[PDB]
DNA sequence: GAAGGGGGGCTATAAAAGGGGGTGGGGGCTCTCTTCCGCATCGC
């Protein structure tokens, strides 16, 4: 359970659905570096 | 009328002369998120 609950709270640690997608992942105040590894390399780092 | 023959032009070589023309080189598939438009609603 400890895993599924993990992935659940993560999902909804902000208050809202959080996708585990790129609109959902890159959307969080994480660091433009953890964003570009993940999805949308660059215009991640021209936001940035 | 086919085929061989004869005569003559073409080829290159130099050189001069002067001008026209030829040649080459410049130039005028699916899912998700965002944006725009029409509508009905109130407000003044």
């Amino acid at each position: 359970y400890r895993h599924l609950a993990l992935l659940c709270d993560t999902m909804t640690c902000r208050g809202h659905l959080m996708a585990i997608t790129r609109h959902g992942v890159n959307r969080q105040d994480t660091g433009p570096l953890m964003k570009c590894s993940f999805e949308e390399t660059v215009d991640v780092l021209m936001e940035a």
